[PDB]
């Protein structure tokens, strides 16, 4: 249950989701989760002043429009 | 159920299961999660060539000895 395997969830979970090939996860999904952390990380070092504020904010990044 | 909804899944999952208040998870998980997925895409662009030796990589990277 440590952090480790609760990405490794997050990833299985999403290639399920969208059925991608383990050739293109494996080509696709490190750089992928790569990213986002990445971004979460960068916004919560530039804005972001609570907790809540800090998940919300990884939403409106990855925003729709 | 995108990847950053699987991601922020697996962060509070990990926030409640270790007791981790929001200000120490405000500090301190994105930089965790940035550790555990540069380590990950480092290791699948190093040496892994499946999927399944990709998971199995960064467990062993992140190994209790």
């Amino acid at each position: 249950h440590d952090a480790v395997d609760e990405f490794i969830n997050a990833v299985e979970t999403y290639k399920e989701v969208e059925g991608i090939s383990d050739k293109d996860a494996l080509k696709g999904l490190p750089l992928l989760f790569k990213s986002i952390a990445v971004v979460w990380w960068k916004g919560v070092r530039r804005d972001a002043k609570t907790w809540s504020d800090a998940l919300q904010l990884l939403r409106d990044h990855f925003s729709p429009t």
